[PDB]
């Protein structure tokens, strides 16, 4: 078939209305539900059906599983539905900007880091649950009106794991600071240029790459993104970027 803005999905009660990009097989949508009249974010699954039915099952289950898990750092899901579109995850649309577009202001560290603790603690609960976020690309993510970091675009596929979590959550922090996508990419829309690499292939240092922005904060940023080891838990990633905050709202004025 095909996934077009316009196109009625799931008995027509969802229309499309942007593409957000996302990691094959899986599309982020933004659509209108046209029986309650207000947005929602639609994860399509497999629009393809490129997906053995057992891996499609074992996604709809982890992200169930996600589901609830009632925190602010995740978009609330309202139904999971198959279509004529494959799996669908529908979920709440959340008011602010994509991550993408919120670092493209070059905001304030601490409004970073501060805004960031959203998603790792949800990240937290989500892990001792037993399920990951899969903060595996940018678009993943949004940044509320009400200042916190969400997955937006809850789906959950075999692959994502707790470690992996904390590696997007860190990609997520580097991008706010330096408008750059530290990870690889396996995407379409990713809208973020590709972090400068060190000679080892690490991904250059944020305070590094402008001393504006706290040591701290530049930290947490990049001993998260490397999974070469250090951080090993969400919980302890919330508590570093809990330290790092208090020592920069005191600093900041200065």
């Amino acid at each position: 078939v095909q996934l077009v803005p316009g196109a009625r999905i799931a008995n027509g009660r969802y229309r499309l209305l942007i593409f957000h990009g996302g990691v094959p097989p899986l599309q982020f949508w933004q659509a209108l539900d046209t029986a309650l009249d207000r947005q929602v974010a639609l994860t399509f699954v497999d629009p393809q059906g490129v997906l053995p039915d057992d891996v499609l099952q074992e996604t709809l289950s982890r992200t169930l599983r996600l589901s609830r898990i009632d925190k602010p750092g995740v978009a609330r899901v309202l139904d999971v539905v198959h279509t004529r579109a494959g799996g669908l995850v529908v979920a709440e649309w959340i008011r602010g900007g994509s991550l993408q577009e919120v670092a493209d202001t070059s905001p304030s560290p601490v409004g970073a880091i501060r805004a960031m603790q959203s998603l790792a603690a949800a990240a937290d609960a989500a892990h001792r649950a037993g399920v990951a976020l899969s903060i595996d690309h940018p678009s993943r993510v949004r940044v509320s009106i009400d200042g916190d970091v969400v997955l937006a675009y809850p789906a959950t596929m075999p692959d994502a794991n707790p470690q992996d979590d904390i590696r997007g959550i860190g990609a997520s922090l580097y991008a706010l600071l330096v408008n750059r996508w530290p990870l690889p990419e396996a995407g379409v829309r990713s809208g973020l240029a590709p972090a400068e690499r060190d000679t080892a292939g690490q991904p250059i240092e944020p305070a590094d790459i402008d001393r504006d922005i706290p040591f701290q904060i530049s930290a947490v940023a990049a001993r998260s993104v490397q999974g070469d080891g250090g951080i090993r838990s969400a919980s302890t990633l919330l508590n570093l970027m809990q330290q790092a905050t208090a020592v920069a709202d005191r600093t900041e004025v200065l």
